């Protein structure tokens, strides 16, 4: 309600990029020394998006633990995710080393292998059953075992096995192809549809590692994902709307990876998600199936 009421203020007044510029101003500045060490000049995809030492995530190799990667930790919401870039052709194996050793079950994929004109992701994962990928550097073998695409999105099922132990595990990878760079996605229909899809997996229960998100340099349409689960998630826990202060979670966010959220834009879809979600956490599971429809995934 509270929520609904700013978001009409600020539409009428048409101050989304001065709200959007108040939170870049005001957000956490604190060191990437690791990210910026010369050694690890080829693990980063964007010279300018880089995680703060403070919540890297480190693997667990002696030779170089730096990926590109920040924890997200929500205390309030009790809930984590990992953001990371789009991996290169030289840090595949760094992330699924990374997916192995956090015990994540599910990766969120928001952008295209291709954008634009330019490459904008490493074909990480195989895409078909018969072709398995290893990681040499990482001792992991990935395997596809079932793929479900739907008009806008893909949902597949891969097995990951650490070739030490012999271990596997179920991965599932949630890539939504129709989100563009510094863009929004066609409806809050289509968001919340996805986003429910990866809630119902179990990729987001506490009894698995942290999701991992990513687009290509994970801070735009990996914050817009993040900022709505836990507004969504705030919400659930005290059946109370106007609790949700959105720019307040934001920062809370921008104090573990510089630049969540990339446009105003962005922003404002991002209040449009939580308040039509709302009507889901408030009693209302009927809508779920609304967004299934309006999102044309069929």
């Amino acid at each position: 309600m509270e929520m609904e009421k700013e978001f009409e203020q600020i539409d009428k007044s048409g101050s989304w990029a001065a709200i959007y510029q108040d939170i870049r101003h005001e957000a956490s500045d604190f060191p990437c020394r690791v990210a910026k060490l010369p050694k690890n000049k080829n693990r980063n995809r964007y010279r300018d998006v880089s995680p703060f030492d403070h919540s890297r995530i480190k693997l667990h190799e002696e030779d170089n633990d730096y990926i590109n990667a920040s924890l997200i930790k929500m205390e309030e919401a009790q809930r984590s995710y990992i953001l990371t870039q789009g991996p290169l052709p030289n840090t595949c194996g760094h992330f699924w080393e990374m997916v192995w050793e956090q015990k994540s079950r599910g990766v969120v994929m928001l952008n295209r292998v291709m954008e634009k004109g330019s490459l904008k992701c490493a074909q990480y994962w195989p895409q078909k059953e018969e072709k398995e990928m290893i990681f040499e550097d990482t001792n992991l073998k990935l395997t596809l075992i079932s793929e479900d695409i739907k008009s806008y999105y893909t949902v597949r099922q891969l097995e990951l096995e650490n070739l030490t132990t012999q271990e596997t595990r179920e991965i599932l990878h949630f890539h939504y192809t129709t989100w563009p760079a510094f863009g929004v996605p066609e409806s809050p229909a289509s968001f919340l549809n996805f986003l429910f899809k990866v809630r119902e997996s179990g990729s987001l229960s506490p009894e698995h590692g942290p999701v991992v998100v990513h687009c290509s340099a994970g801070i735009g349409r990996s914050g817009t994902f993040c900022l709505a689960d836990t507004c969504l998630l705030l919400m659930d826990k005290r059946k109370d709307p106007s609790s949700v202060d959105i720019k307040k979670v934001l920062l809370e966010m921008r104090k573990f990876r510089m630049g969540l959220i990339a446009t105003a834009d962005q922003l404002r879809f991002s209040y449009l998600a939580v308040i039509e979600g709302a009507k889901f956490i408030m009693g209302d599971s009927s809508v779920q199936d609304q967004w299934k429809e309006l999102s044309h995934e069929a």
